[PDB]
């Protein structure tokens, strides 16, 4: 039915992502949001069939500011996910105010996603403009940018095209699934 590629041709497996998932970040993470504070979740889940279902929304122990999240304990949310033995399979994460796209900051965390596991995708929510997006970087040429920077700054930009809007449709298909959130604060 669909066969999905990279920009240099490498296939994509696809990801199941249940409908609700977006709704149900945003409503658990709404106190933050409130405050103006952004925050991450990650996307666990496991590969049957050739295909990846997204089972588990991980929201680990982290810092927010107004542009930044970052998990602040990566042990205890690796050994959460070994325990129950779940994949990393991209992540989600609020903008309170701006718009929906990928910031500087953004396309270099999803950089370790995504040379981790090349169907990795990023979720971005703007709430307050009522849109969202599914993202990943262009592969091979985005990861290549994103490795090679070396500039300071929050948010220093980036020479070229560098990520993309997964297409539709593509290797996410989103359906009718159940969810677990997973709270770690
Ligand atoms: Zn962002
Ligand atoms: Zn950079």
């Amino acid at each position: 039915k669909i066969h999905a590629y990279t920009e240099g041709g490498k296939p994509l497996r696809t990801i199941y992502l249940p409908k609700l998932l977006k709704k149900v970040f945003l409503d658990v993470v709404k106190p933050n949001t409130k405050k103006n504070l952004e925050t991450c979740g990650i996307l666990c889940g496991k590969l049957r069939q050739n295909a990846f279902f997204i089972t588990h929304l991980v929201i680990p122990l982290q810092e927010a500011t107004s542009d930044t999240c970052g998990t602040t304990d990566e042990a205890s949310l690796f050994e959460f996910q070994d325990k129950h033995n779940l994949l990393t399979l991209g992540w989600i994460h609020t903008h309170p105010t701006q718009t929906c796209f990928m910031s500087s900051v953004d396309l270099h965390t999803h950089c370790s996603y995504q040379l981790m596991l090349p169907e990795a995708i990023a979720i971005v929510m703007a709430p307050s403009k009522n849109t969202s997006g599914i993202f990943r970087l262009l592969d091979p040429e985005g990861l290549q940018t994103i490795v090679k920077c070396r500039k300071p700054g929050l948010a220093h930009p980036h020479e070229g095209k560098v990520y993309t809007m997964v297409a539709q449709p593509g290797h996410v298909r989103e359906i009718n699934s159940k969810l677990q959130v997973v709270d770690l604060r």
